[PDB]
């Protein structure tokens, strides 16, 4: 039997330095996880011990931190070639700057093949990008080989920027030729490599006639076999086993998010490339693990330029930035109608004749802004100002929500009013009327929406049964603050971008901001 | 006596072609007025006549057309050097692109002295500008010499864009001392050239001793002697005879705005350089006087970049501009919320810890409002779709309404309603609700502005006493759609920027515009 060791990435997330545990900024050095520094270190030191040794990245590097902002991908290439990466597949956030985006900074500059077997580009494009990403690698281990095939969310115009001039096919319609042709070629050990979430890894995993393995992202899955080691909650067994139309057992892996563990997959196979046995588990990167000093050397070098990026002006306010808790744990607060407008701005993608934008509506709870911006620097916000304001490394996601799951979550905004608690909801595209007369849970007396399915944006009263697209912090979204009914009432939930980043673009854009207090938010 | 025959110009706000007789576009060509061409022939045939002639502007050439839009002061510099102007004195538009924008394009090219005596300058600014513009310019005029002084409103920091690094002093506190010092370099006749307003002159003629003449501008005044030759009323005679303190008669004139007059003023002087005798008239330039085929083939020639630029995209939406009558002159429309917001971005100016910013309101008349923008054109928005929108050549002015008068103005929005009538108001920073089964004149039920004086911007109700700054077309400013309490009641009146242009900066500015109707009109 021959034995591959795969070793996998997904959702890094702009995770170059080591995290605290739950992924934000490192505090505790000595109880810190993940960074490319550690993962260098626990790489090699497996490539000591196995022969026949893949490590591939599910996708998603680009966007997560302050490295993203300043480096735009160079730091990707430049870290991913150093830990010597044998393929890559596409993510929705490499799309976040563009084509042009992807083009350079990291197509041009990776050392490994960057795949997707269902991405199609016409026109000039077409010319221009043609092989700087392929639909799939040969690539040879010890004596044998191995096709990797790629794939990419066909939802990525929805949650990136990826422009007019791509087209994201069907994963399994693109997927089956590419892996009928590698059959003719004589390759019968194929692993699929992609960023479409664990409900479509596991879909693959079943229609995709010949797939031998599937290497997934996207959802931030975390899977594992035994007790788990550290707060994540596994949402199956690692591998994850699907039994395959043609009646084979293919096992699906996922490794969490954010760099903090290293997912680790044995395989065995025989002669014909069927799969014997698979076997494995995620690996933490706890601090027991050190980081290389060469990788984290070069770290410290590339952080000079972040630390000089964080104190420069971002753009000016003529206005106080009122993100006291006084204001936003009780009323409208300017701060959170900016960073809702943000969230929304960040959303614009590309519209068809169906709807002026996809998503129209945001909220955010008061807990999470943690800082005012006081105008009188010469109206400056710097980086660092921002990260006073947004201080725990989270992210503005798209959900979707029936209207009355929304109207749950209004309702819990204002259940026990006058304490100065998280939940109290700033908004974006949305007016609420609260009379605090009523009983708990009966205090809503008004809920309008912007509409999105229209060609002049208008506020009309939220129905309980329709479905809306809402922006809103990854702590909403995983029921921060008493907001279970969210997280267990959602029908979608896709991760968006860095929370600070959100903001800082939207300033540098406006050059100057003047948010107010408008009447999003009254009460009667 | 020595006869000096003074030309003078003031406010031709971009009016380099000739124009209708409301200066606004020229259509019927055998009716035109005004523009460089025929003012060139006018002053020309003077100069072949009389001995002594001063050729004067009073400021404010820049900003009114896409003249100014494309060439930035270059058409300024450029016609004025043709007509051979003998001085100008600075305008509060002349800071409209800030002190870049002055120094070049116009200071850098004028082959004529630019003057302003209450314009001082510090740090680097000092250096750089020194010399550029002048307090005043001694000038010979055939055997004699005359002293020109130059002054500039002290209002200029909040009707333009000149910067923190410019102070605009007391007019007359500059002026005398520069006049007195006239007086000991043996220069005995004097003429006062500024742009403060015809208030302000009548001030500058009393209590500055020594100034034989004042030659103003900026409240596009209109004197004349006699019945006058077009539609214009005049608010007093041509010249204005102010009695100076030290018992001279001391002549003060204007000549409207939009070139559409030459001002043209006799003086007598005694060898001591006293006045003896003054008098004269603007004189229209009408369709009777030729355009000077070589300037107005200059003209045509400069045309070409304009015509060009006027079909170039400025911007994007993604929503349907709905500037429609069935929506702008019944309720909320989404085109009135863009332009207002553009309106207030405008008026956006250097804020003490007193403000942030001066001004927070806005109206627009919904009859204004003369044409939707399409979004399917791949979301373009050109100049010539501005156009179609604002098509009357006005300006988006800043007066000062007591609360009282504002409310009237809300009463009057609805009188009639349900007539598709002009009147109906669009706003900004004001939240309006009318309950229209209430009689004529008592159908406002709630009035809330936008407060200035605070930190944070934020709803309160109107204050019958208070003066509010309100940003409005000059079609209001001066009763047009039957808004007579707000000519009457106002306590001032600057004029602004060029309608179109407001807008175009503004979509220029944000990029990709999305204006929604919002709930700042309501019907109860
Ligand atoms: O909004 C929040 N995000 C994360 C934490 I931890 C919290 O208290 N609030
Ligand atoms: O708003 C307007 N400006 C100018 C004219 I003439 C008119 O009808 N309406
Ligand atoms: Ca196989
Ligand atoms: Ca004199
Ligand atoms: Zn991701
Ligand atoms: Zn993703
Ligand atoms: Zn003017
Ligand atoms: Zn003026």
């Amino acid at each position: 039997p021959w034995e591959l060791t795969i070793l996998h990435t997904n959702d890094v997330h702009s995770r170059l330095e080591q995290t605290s545990e739950d992924s934000s900024k490192c505090v505790d050095a000595s109880r810190c996880m993940g960074g490319v520094a550690r993962l260098f270190t626990k790489v090699q030191q497996i490539r000591r011990a196995e022969p026949n040794v893949l490590l591939l990245d599910a996708g998603d590097q680009y966007q997560g931190t302050i490295w993203f902002t300043v480096y735009k991908g160079a730091e990707v290439a430049h870290f991913m070639n150093a830990l010597r990466y044998d393929a890559m597949a596409l993510g929705n956030h490499e799309f976040d700057n563009g084509v042009e985006g992807l083009i350079e900074p990291l197509l041009k500059e990776a050392k490994f093949p960057i795949l997707s077997a269902n991405i199609s580009a016409s026109g000039p494009l077409a010319s221009q990008i043609s092989g700087l990403y392929l639909p799939y690698k040969v690539l040879p281990v010890g004596d044998e080989v191995v096709g990797i095939v790629g794939y990419t969310s066909k939802e990525t115009p929805f949650l990136s920027n990826p422009g007019t001039n791509l087209v994201f096919e069907d994963e399994i319609t693109a997927l089956q030729p590419e892996v009928d042709k590698l059959k003719t070629l004589n390759v019968n050990k194929i692993i699929a490599l992609g960023h479409s979430g664990f409900e479509m890894d596991k879909l693959i995993a079943q229609k995709v006639r010949g797939v031998d393995v599937v290497v997934g992202g996207h959802s931030n899955t975390f899977l594992y076999t035994g007790n788990p080691p550290s707060k994540e909650v596994p949402a199956g067994k690692y591998p994850f086993i699907v039994t395959s139309d043609d009646g084979r057992k293919v096992p699906v892996v996922q490794a969490y998010a954010f760099g903090k563990y290293l997912g680790y997959l044995k395989i065995e196979f025989d002669e014909r490339g069927n799969v014997i046995s698979s076997h494995g588990n995620p690996i933490l990167l706890d601090s027991s693990i050190p980081e290389d000093p060469s990788i984290k050397a070069d770290i410290n070098k590339w952080r000079i330029k972040l630390d000089d990026y964080s104190t420069q002006e971002l753009g000016k306010t003529i206005v106080y930035l009122d993100g006291s808790s006084q204001s936003c744990r009780f009323r409208e607060c300017n701060m959170g109608n900016l960073i809702c407008d943000a969230m929304i701005n960040n959303n614009l993608r590309h519209a068809d004749e169906m709807f002026w934008n996809h998503v129209s509506m945001c909220i955010l709870n008061g807990g999470g802004i943690r800082s005012p911006i006081d105008e009188r620097n010469d109206g400056t916000i710097t980086w660092e100002n921002l990260a006073a304001v947004l201080p725990f490394g989270g992210t503005f996601d798209l959900v979707q929500l029936k209207g009355s799951t929304l109207k749950k979550a209004f309702e819990h905004s204002v259940h026990r009013y006058g304490q100065s608690t998280g939940e109290f909801l700033q908004v974006g595209g949305i007016h609420v009327v609260y009379d605090l007369s009523r009983k708990p849970g009966d205090r809503v007396v008004k809920l309008d929406v912007l509409c999105t399915s229209c060609r002049v944006p208008s506020y009309d009263p939220l129905k309980m049964d329709e479905v809306y697209k809402v922006i809103l912090p990854n702590f909403l979204a995983n029921g921060g603050d008493g907001f279970q009914m969210i997280k267990d009432e959602l029908l979608r939930h896709d991760s968006g971008d860095q929370d600070i980043n959100v903001v800082s673009t939207y300033i540098s854009k406006m050059k100057v901001i003047y948010p107010a207090v408008e009447g999003r938010i009254k009460f009667s």
